[PDB]
């Protein structure tokens, strides 16, 4: 297909749109950085036939940054996530609590640190919506880079696939940012390099002091932000694929 970059989201009273027209490297990485930012605030709302997302979101964590890290990683914390998730498998289960984990995370830390890329989120429509019928769809070519990410939605459709959907939407945005905005992905990784497996609050202190002192402009701190959170085993974009892997 020729060069188009466009989201747009129909169901029920969920209606976006936008695209770009001038393509540029800083209007491709916005625009990418809004349906990130977008998507990922709508997937709470499509859990909710395996994941009570009312209860998770009325989790409390208290404290400093320190202190909320603490808490995310503990396992009080875990063990509340489980008990809000409906699901008797042992191996299904444990694929819900890090989709849980990962939207809880987003939710507790936003203010925190850098989480959101920069520009917010879409809520208006630019452009009408590309189908009649309630849909997401995420299409995208520009060069060789294509992906088309899009569903007709139906009565009969599962909302996690929708959650699903919208995950795998955000990761094309967060790996693609990067390229988009030639951020050093490899350079923030080994920034990060004296830390592994990080559980004390001593280690939280000293990885969370070394991310404030990363130098970097407002895409490369999204980046410093979930590779520190990495080296705690945080996440703060949901795995698609525990989705696809629960709904086979």
């Amino acid at each position: 297909i020729e060069r188009i970059l466009e989201f747009t989201a129909k169901h029920e009273e969920w209606i976006v749109g936008e695209n770009v027209e001038d393509f540029t490297n800083e209007n491709i990485a916005m625009f990418l950085s809004r349906v990130s930012n977008t998507v990922s605030s709508k997937i709470p709302g499509y859990l909710g036939e395996k994941i009570d997302v009312n209860g998770l979101l009325s989790i409390k964590i208290e404290g400093s940054l320190e202190e909320k890290l603490k808490a995310l990683i503990s396992p009080k914390v875990s063990r509340q996530i489980g008990r809000l998730v409906m699901e008797d498998d042992k191996k299904l289960k444990k694929l819900l609590v890090e989709v849980a984990k990962a939207v809880l995370t987003r939710e507790i830390l936003k203010n925190e640190l850098p989480i959101e890329f920069p520009g917010g989120k879409i809520e208006g429509l630019k452009i009408q919506p590309r189908y009649e019928e309630d849909h997401i769809n995420f299409t995208a070519r520009y060069g060789s880079w294509i992906v088309v990410k899009r569903m007709i939605i139906d009565e009969k459709t599962p909302l996690l696939d929708i959650a699903r959907l919208l995950a795998s939407i955000n990761e094309t945005a967060v790996n693609k940012i990067k390229d988009f905005a030639d951020v050093d992905d490899k350079k923030i990784v080994e920034y990060f390099g004296g830390f592994k497996k990080v559980k004390k609050e001593e280690e939280i202190k000293e990885i969370v002091q070394l991310f404030r002192e990363f130098k970097g402009n407002e895409f490369e701190v999204r980046y410093a932000a979930r590779e520190m959170l990495s080296k705690l085993g945080l996440k703060v974009d949901v795995p698609s694929k525990n989705l696809e892997k629960y709904l086979e």
